[PDB]
């Protein structure tokens, strides 16, 4: 008998009729709803048109890095650009459409920080659904005051300045526009700029320069975007190409190699995009390196802004 | 001067080299990882092959109902089947790809329960990103001990028993497959489905009156590749029942009617509906980019389901 | 000897080097450009969230009506919603990809008003390219102070209120999205729509009798990915109203009947139609590659709308 | 009360019944309409089968150049070939499906010439809809006596003569034919020839040679067509490839580099096609360089024909 406790919910003391006939919403006008949404979105577009940190790709590595950066420095404008409608990338499932998420120690310390429960198996731990990890990190990241998630939005190119570096921003559009198609062309893009420039477009050496962190995963549909674009622009930079699966070497190397990119200033990488760029092994259905590679890139970025 | 505070993270005291050269994972072999995942998934398939509550569609209405049911009764096996890889349905955005989520009072009381922050505007409140609502409910629902999310899995039919107790259609489970299989035009066919059964039957397949019968709650919305799935399937089988068909947009009438009409379906026993699927079934107005009725319609269906299991 | 005249252009007196090496733009930063565009677009979305006239479809009939309405009443908020990136509909060509545009008299009087040149052939006149007609009307309409063109945006439903004043369907606005979203099979769903409201309602959503009610004019043609949109949606909601269905081609009867039948729709209040959508709704003949009825049907609808707003 | 002025339109004094029952068209026969259209189209195909200026692509740069050329020299046969049904290219919208069109000074002088209204913001001006710019230029260009717009028509190749140059015309088809597909093949093309040749196909050195201006935008679906084709034919000519976004450098360089192409005689370029050919930066949602690069190419072409 547990079936004898009371049925309780948020309206239990206000809705008294069995048929809910005494339920009512406060009244509304359709234009009030429209203006409430549009006003807030334009405020976001105005505020983040110059950003301190631009993160490309809201998968496990990008969101892990966003958490660490924003928690440490709540004053910094952190702009997260995600091409899909749903954020989270490949972290809604384990392998072969199965659920469980394996993370090798010491990645369990990140789970403890986020208060995510797990089963301890000795050298590794298991979160009972990959979806529990990614939804928890999302809930926490999005609550922060200067974080913005621009979902359904795709990076199409980089904003640059002349040689020796730099990146100076990203070129953006609705994903469905970029993926179009048969429709009348053109449909021009928008731009988001990094902190550090004057109104005449030149560098202000007195101001701390913004950074880009690319975490778009390995090569594919929208995959390894910033790695390929840097390699395309620069003749002496070549794409390593992701190698075969080897869990010991892949997870180690992805964590170690994450962070600042050597050939371009103010440019950072984490997650499987690093494996494409640097020619590292893949790891398949294990997730500790994705979280911890985000942690490593976040440390390097935070040190840049500390001065 | 926030820039003077320490750079700290979960590995700050164990990783001491600037270049992270002293970082190390514990060792592993590939088969250990495979077996860790497969063993747990087939334990889920075994355990939930008979379920107490089957929820079809993990959108705002379905997940809101899952929260209320599971929190109230942690003993019941609650099986959530979602066709997409990412759960959440239409709740990752507001309208026209914009972000803010408007909820009319008294839906703010549900946000207070979930500890979701909002801006109070008088007769309504605003959550700063729709994604904050849906990820918060997901995080809380999935932590519960007898809840399972079968994502990338679709419902393609109902399991039934013969007419009346009372009504034409009598529900006893759902017919399932990987979503990509159901959508697979047109490789070698067939690829047969699997089945998940409701509580209440003997090993010979007949009703066991000493057990409380399980229930289905369908929350598949009004549209998409599927959408209004269980509404259309009941209407198809039962020749004396037709789809009302969703009408034009009218927020005052839509939100009221969707909340009130949610719950038990008359004509089929042990069958419940919430969210925009109710508007398709009962011929109600739509509401567009406002979300209070989705959450509160899930709450109403959950109340009726919880009362079924109380006695 | 035209080849002896001077080569002159807008920069002839300021750019003096043969190689243009002394040419210079004023300096700029990328965020200045972004903010200049976004600030203006959200001002449009705020201002037109309540509109006096909503015109659905920017083809020859819709733009002709827009011209007459806005020129007569420059105070009214006229909101033009067009699904394609380029406005103009079927008026960029004549028939079979050929160019010339034939207009039967007295449609030449509309061309005279717009100062569009033509060849007089007696009972009809010819504009040398259909593209000259449509680009001229566009240039003039868009200059007007309270006209807004929302291109790349589609209407996917009607905003309604409950039956009779009098008739089954009562219009109060339109439901909108980016065209590419509405057509998006089959990414994560939902992606919710937005709404644009007609003048005449209080903040509690009820009719305000002290204000003139806004109107919708649908001019979406007979075909295409959408097409005859509002005709089909009214017919779908109202079970006692059916589509006439467009008949065979007959120029004498089609052009006459389309002009006369344009204007207020009986059965729905504050709802108007023009162009080939009228032929679908009322079961009229088609006319093919002749354009006088498209322009003049817009003029007739505009007269009826202007009379509504006069008192 | 503005609602008290009269309701007036072009038929107000001729249509007297409230129900429009006294409205009538002059009568017609279906074959009269058909013959009116076909006769005029064949006259165009006959007249422009030899042309003085062939402009490929009716976007902002191509139409701006057409305006300047035709206004200065109304005697020259200017043949505009556009693959889409609607001309205008990417100039129906600003960026990210938004409307406003930003043009940096001194591009405002071109707007003044065309009588297009704008908001002055100091170093730049704003046209309230990109659609107002492009429809105004279209209306004015099309009224000119020796200009022809062949829309729904695609350039598939160049007509050439043997090495040292030249281009001698273009190879054309309906766009839907070129894009086909599964249908029976072949469907052969047509040709449009440049002024300057004799009836035996050889150069007439006494006559002024026609020119091609290619303005097909940057690489894509139908993008950068003539740039790629020249590079394909010539082994020692390579495609620069468009670089990252940088508004200061892109707009300057696109204007300066527009005009005559160095490796081929009687060949000219403007707009974003120049950025692909010469490896220049892109500029995104700003439009001054498109108009003014058209102006520069027009100056060079007009000087060729002045003799």
């Amino acid at each position: 008998h547990l079936n004898s406790t009371p049925v309780t919910h948020c309206l239990s003391d206000i809705v008294k009729k069995e048929d809910w006939s005494d339920f009512k919403f406060a009244p509304i006008r359709e234009s009030t709803v429209s203006r409430a949404m549009t006003s807030r979105y334009f405020k976001d577009l105005d505020k983040f048109a110059v950003s301190d940190v631009i993160i490309v790709g809201a998968g496990s590595s990008g969101l892990s890095a966003a958490y660490v950066i924003a928690k440490n420095r709540p004053d910094l404008k952190v702009c997260i650009i995600e091409s899909s409608v749903a954020p989270g990338g490949g972290s809604w499932l384990g392998g072969q459409l199965f659920s469980a998420m394996v993370m090798r120690k010491p990645a369990h310390l990140f789970l403890q920080e986020l208060e995510i429960p797990y089963e301890d198996e000795g050298d590794y731990v298991v979160v009972k659904h990959a979806a529990l990890f990614i939804s928890t990190v999302l809930s926490k990241v999005l609550q922060l005051p200067n974080v913005k998630l621009f979902n359904a939005t795709c990076v199409e190119d980089l904003v640059t300045r002349p040689p020796t570096v730099t990146v100076a921003g990203v070129v953006t559009n609705w994903t469905l526009v970029t993926q179009a198609h048969g429709t009348q062309c053109s449909m021009d893009p928008n731009v988001i700029e990094l902190a550090g420039y004057k109104n005449d477009g030149t560098r202000d050496l007195s101001q701390k320069h913004g950074v880009i962190l690319s975490t778009t995963g390995h090569d594919g549909p929208f995959g390894a975007f910033c790695a390929k674009r840097i390699v395309d622009i620069d003749q002496n930079q070549k794409l390593g190409g992701m190698k075969g699966l080897d869990m010991n070497h892949a997870e180690h190397d992805v964590v170690i190699h994450s962070g600042a990119y050597a050939g371009v200033d103010n440019m950072y990488f984490a997650g499987m995009e690093v494996a494409e760029l640097d020619g590292l092994n893949r790891m398949g259905p294990t997730f500790g390196a994705m979280a911890l590679s985000g942690v490593h890139a976040a440390e390097q970025i935070l040190k840049h802004f500390a001065a």
